[PDB]
């Protein structure tokens, strides 16, 4: 693991975007986390959900807490109900995100069943499409369409990843093709605009623009931040950075530099474009960018604490800047699970 | 002002050389037979009373649209069956025709998902016709390729929605142009529709197919953009093409925008050849026939007006000009067919009957 370069790149990003999280007071944070967790926990504990969603209890629990954090930390302006419903949707996607399964058999009659209104054969689709209305009720038709497309894309992306194919050497378009596919970019981007707070028709151009630009910023930031948890992980391996290596036949070092440059430029344009636009829009965008980073630095899923410990000592400016940022984020989002994530889904299921 | 004829010619010849544009075993008689078969089934389809009443399109525009699409399909999907060419011609005609609607989708999309999940007919009449006909297209493909057609068509619908706003992007919104082009490009629909299950094993060639979709998406939309650059140059009605959006969103000159497209198009062409040259022969054949047929369609369909360029430089002693004309003659030689030879009777005649 290029620890030395991981610190280099991460520091460049955090410093360039001027990472800082003022999204909530600690009381507000805990309050939202618990609300979202509580509703989702009861949802996933239902027998039907327990029966069709094939996932290890411990894994479901960890996935739910990771997503509640992501939603609460990054969608700081939407209502508690919206955070909760979104948390359920993104927990379904995270579960699929780490899974190993062959969709082929259950996708043979996908369209015909869809058109006829018959329950989907793939259990994931059966649960996701049944729950979807609870998510879409928060948005106008345009944003809703984006959520639907992006989730369908994501499903295809996880399907492709099952083949552990990083692209044919020379297939330069493959890496980003897959990343957009599995990125859930338009879903995340469009889910930032609840109709309760934003009028889809009045802000059509800014929202469309935000979806287009946020898609890349969002995915790339995760490619960089999650570069650590991914790397020695089997389910991953097939990633933008590693596919850049195989497909464009370049060095991991160059791949990371490529990713970092794109990310910095994406950040740059986010500012240029939205700085002088509707204040409410800029506010939501800012809350997302900052909270999104706080989430990557704190959440267990990305285990960046491991890199903190190993680097906490050595003083190389680059290593010190990382720990500073890591500490700053921890001071805001390092909330203990016992303060909000209870009771466990399992306990509610066996009730 | 003034169309960059030189640069255009150079890029075009380069494009055709990179893709190895050359004669094939696909004859004029075969084309005519396929053209008429696809046109005949599609014409009868669109002439049905239900189609006639729900699809709001001027009859002459529909006639012209169907003819251009049938040509595009018959020429580019050279390896698929007559039925497949016919069914894809209907689908791509539905997509082309949606660009004629200026009606805000908002009202008909408010209950999109609930109706979809419940199996109730969609409120937007276009979805009603398209989703009803889709099985005829999908029956030709496996589940993976099918999913791709479904997604791409859904994206296309959103793409048409966004375009009603005549928005080329905010200055500084560098990621907007390609975001929109991919939305309205039908890249994955095209890419995945090149592999009927009757001719290819989706699972066995998953890697080849997935890679083709990824690479063909960009090659196809960019070649359409490049070849359409001439007809769109002074079209004051067409305001939001990829190139014009590059100008607005990236704040660069039309020339630079054109350069960007050229570089992407040429590079894409090279990598297509490089990647698939050594793979399965049938796969490479389908891919090569698409590229050549797609180019032949652009050179032969008058909507692109490329004849005006050929006519303007057919007597120059320049290398590029000469190479262009030879390619053009190659194209016309096998692709220049009179509509009277296959596109009959008109859809309207079949409709009033
Ligand atoms: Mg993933
Ligand atoms: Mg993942
Ligand atoms: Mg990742």
């Amino acid at each position: 693991f290029p620890t030395e370069y991981f610190l280099n790149t991460t520091v460049r990003l955090l410093e360039y975007i001027r990472y800082r999280d003022s999204n909530y007071t600690r009381e507000e944070r805990i309050e939202n986390l618990h609300y979202a967790y509580n509703k989702a926990a009861h949802h996933f504990a239902q027998p039907r959900q327990q029966q069709l969603l094939k996932v290890d209890p411990k894994r479901l629990q960890a996935s739910l807490q990771t997503i509640v954090g992501m939603v609460v930390y990054s969608w700081a302006k939407v209502s508690k109900e919206c955070m909760a419903d979104l948390s359920i949707h993104y927990t379904y996607t995270l579960v699929l995100d780490d899974s190993k399964d062959d969709p082929y058999p259950t996708m043979v009659n996908y369209f015909d069943d869809l058109q006829a209104g018959r329950e989907q054969a793939h259990p994931w689709w059966a649960l996701v499409n049944e729950h979807f209305p609870n998510v879409l009720r928060h948005f106008g038709p345009f944003c809703s369409l984006n959520l639907i497309r992006s989730t369908l894309d994501f499903f295809e992306g996880c399907w492709i990843e099952q083949y552990n194919f990083g692209g044919f050497p020379g297939s330069h378009d493959y890496p980003q093709f897959l990343r957009r596919m599995n990125g859930l970019g338009h879903c995340v981007g469009a889910s930032l605009w609840p109709k309760e707070q934003f009028n889809e028709r009045s802000l059509f151009l800014e929202i469309t623009s935000a979806i287009a630009q946020m898609e890349n910023w969002m995915v790339w930031v995760n490619d960089l931040m999650s570069f650590y948890k991914e790397f020695d992980d089997e389910r991953d391996q097939i990633s933008l950075v590693k596919n850049y290596v195989v497909s464009d036949e370049i060095s991991l070092h160059e791949a990371l530099e490529k990713l970092t440059q794109d990310t910095l430029h994406s950040s740059k344009q986010m500012v240029a474009v939205f700085s002088d636009k509707d204040p409410q829009v800029m506010d939501t965008i800012e809350c997302f960018m900052h909270g999104y980073v706080t989430w990557h630095l704190c959440d267990r899923r990305f285990r960046l604490s491991e890199i903190y410990e190993k680097v906490k000592e050595e003083k190389t400016e680059d290593a010190q800047k990382f720990c500073k940022f890591y500490e700053q984020a921890a001071n805001v989002g390092a909330v203990s699970p016992s303060e909000w994530a209870y009771p466990p889904v399992a306990q509610l299921a066996n009730v």
